[PDB]
């Protein structure tokens, strides 16, 4: 991710045939002639879509023009969850399988994966960043605290943070409880307050064709839920 000063970000497509399908995905999505609900009701969630960018000297280098969804806060402190009960899709090989369970094989079980974090601390005037080896490293036992993490700020814990996110992810648990038309592996929700709330659905490498529920990423939604719930006790 390349942040632009004009509130864009630009995302290199990854090597196919993730970034191509990604490409389609946004292109689908915010298709001009599109007056599919489902579709047109899931552009709150996603990042503005500006189409397909390239350097005017380099066709060949492809990318995403995106909302940067960070930009209109001072000091963000942001946080990247991997939704979702399996991060292979359903054209993996048997290696690829194994390659995607061995890299958290807890995803089943809790439905989500922290793949990092950045977070302000007002006491310091610095950021605390955690890499993917932070969520990778959590269980059922330490999961409350791994994400607790993230709201440790302003001398405090943030609970208007942790409520405000539980509000915003039951929109898009209700989107997804009123479609079956796409189902979305290893994608991630990007999670933005103010350090000194954004919500938002990101990396769609891996969203497919559906005529079912996302029981999956339903059942990430919820747990996400529930634990953020049990944080605003604290
Ligand atoms: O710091 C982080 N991430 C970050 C930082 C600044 C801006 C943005 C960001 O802002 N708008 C975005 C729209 C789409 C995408 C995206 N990424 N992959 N596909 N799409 C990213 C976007 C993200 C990471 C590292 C630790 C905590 C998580």
């Amino acid at each position: 991710i390349l942040q632009h000063p004009d509130g864009t970000v630009l995302k290199q497509l990854q090597p196919p045939p993730r970034g191509p399908r990604e490409l389609e995905f946004y292109n689908m999505v915010y298709a001009a002639d599109c007056f599919d609900g489902v579709l047109l009701e899931l552009r709150k969630y996603l990042p503005k879509y500006y189409g397909i960018w390239s350097p005017p000297t380099a066709p060949n280098d492809l990318y995403l023009k995106l909302e940067d969804v960070t930009h209109k806060f001072n000091k963000p402190c942001i946080m990247d969850v991997k939704i979702g009960q399996k991060s292979y899709d359903p054209f993996a090989s048997s290696e690829k399988i194994q390659q995607q369970v061995s890299k958290y094989p807890l995803m089943e079980e809790i439905g989500f994966l922290v793949l990092g974090m950045r977070v302000y601390h007002v006491h310091s005037d610095s950021y605390e960043t955690e890499n993917q080896h932070y969520g990778r490293s959590l269980t059922k036992e330490t999961i409350k605290d791994g994400v607790s993490r993230f709201f440790h700020n302003g001398y405090c814990l943030r609970k208007d943070a942790v409520a405000a996110s539980i509000q915003k992810i039951e929109k898009i648990l209700q989107w997804f409880e009123n479609q079956k038309q796409l189902n979305f592996y290893a994608s991630s929700l990007l999670f933005v307050y103010e350090g000194s709330v954004e919500v938002r659905m990101i990396d769609f490498a891996h969203v497919f064709p559906s005529n079912t529920i996302d029981e999956g990423y339903v059942y990430g939604l919820k747990h996400l839920i529930s634990v953020l719930r049990s944080i605003l006790d604290n």
